[PDB]
């Protein structure tokens, strides 16, 4: 169990980076359009 | 087996972030190319 | 311990990675503003 | 053992992603600049 906590929790945290990443991307897209 | 296992699906899930943002870089060079 | 340690150093590694790209991501939309 | 190597290797393909990542952007601030 701990083992799939621990993976369930690293893919939380990819998923936070990538949506934050994007995030500023399209600020800037939205910038410069 | 089973920390093979996570490593594998950790490592798609890297690959999957990777190329998501590199697809919306590519959005904003086409768009200003 | 050492599952959640390794849990921590790569949560502490993707933060790293994060705010460095979003440093990067900033220096770009600071020269065009 | 297995353990750290799993941990090695994820640090590693984390490097790599945001290496590549950076790579991208620098193309990017190169076009405009």
């Amino acid at each position: 169990a701990a083992l799939a906590q621990i993976k369930k929790e690293i893919a939380y945290l990819l998923a936070k980076i990538k949506a934050e990443i994007l995030a500023a991307l399209k600020k800037i897209k939205q910038e410069i359009a």
